[PDB]
């Protein structure tokens, strides 16, 4: 439904992650990660308000999820400082990309779903 | 080592799991599951010496990994009863199958990597 | 929402799985897997309507996903014959369990999300 | 090698081959200093890319080049690379094992930490 939907689940409490910071960047022509969007992970573990179709142009994007502090909040010292997903968007036309994240104290995984209208 | 290798990793502790029971079944001609091998997971989180080339035949197999006993010992109530992998094996000739399982209190993942002799 | 939702994603094409048979069983008192529900994975990759709060009694369950046929249709030789998830349920309250499966030709992962309505 | 990168393929069910690995360092000026590089062997594992003389406390980063891999095999992938950012040797040396399960449109990561 959305051109970019990133959401986070927890593998310890079996619940979507709560209060996890998200930062989105884009690769500029000079290879600089200019900020592109930001937000906070909702109680449902999903992030929205990132972008619309009009400003989502072809190029290289990067999604960053702040996992390091989230585990300190719950009293566990984690491994990763954050999680980063880098992908090409709208290479051959408008698509719909879904990004998933299954965190853990010392692990995570990422998947992608492309609607290809 | 063994024709069938099972590697079990813990996510929250970032270690291979220890004291994890493993049971192996082989499907008979009567469509019933019978014991074929069993054992406990070592400190390295791997299973070795389960079967042999003579014992390995072309049929349907099943690998069972006990997780609830593993998590209860550590003071966390898990979700899954156990982890089980069912697959066809050796139908196309002698190959090698190694099965990896990454555990969590509320999740697990299975992957099979096949190498020719 | 339904007390037990199971959904399947395909990694290879980055889309939800299509035409993947789902069978749900419940552990009877005689350690027999009597059928409980069944269905087919929708074009959106999600399966719902398996059970209600009253039917979903406390006990041990098993969710079976037919993956061997799924790859054979699309021209890929599978590894796994099927995927199965076994867990305890309704320890105290319905809890609206959620089961998620991510498919690859030679790998698959499952996660569980537990709430308290 | 304190750091090990172990990569598999979920489509062919084999360790990934001919994929490049790069390691960086977090400088005090927030720059990424290259630290080591290589190409994955037939076993999908890497070793000899770090040493206790070079492996020091701070913030590291591991990048696994996967975009070219699927093009070589005739598949259009999704990601460009996998990045694993973490701290290292906060208190005492230890062995870090960083796995990665690759597939088109999907990948995973798990870190295994050993006391010595
Ligand atoms: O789809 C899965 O099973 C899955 C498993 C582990 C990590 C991420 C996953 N992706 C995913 C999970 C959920 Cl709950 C989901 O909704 C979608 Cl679209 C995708």
């Amino acid at each position: 439904k959305c051109p970019l939907m990133v959401k986070v689940l927890d593998a310890v409490r079996g619940s979507p992650a709560i209060n996890v910071a998200v930062h989105v960047f884009r690769k500029a022509a000079d290879d600089t990660w200019e900020p592109f969007a930001s937000g906070k992970t909702s109680e449902s573990g999903e992030l929205h308000g990132l972008t619309t179709e009009e400003e989502f142009v072809e190029g290289i994007y990067k999604v960053e999820i702040d996992t390091k502090s989230y585990w300190k909040a719950l009293g566990i010292s984690p491994f990763h400082e954050h999680a980063e997903v880098v992908f090409t968007a709208n290479d051959s036309g408008p698509r719909r990309y879904t990004i998933a994240a299954l965190l853990s104290p010392y692990s995570y995984s990422t998947t992608a779903v492309v609607t290809n209208p």
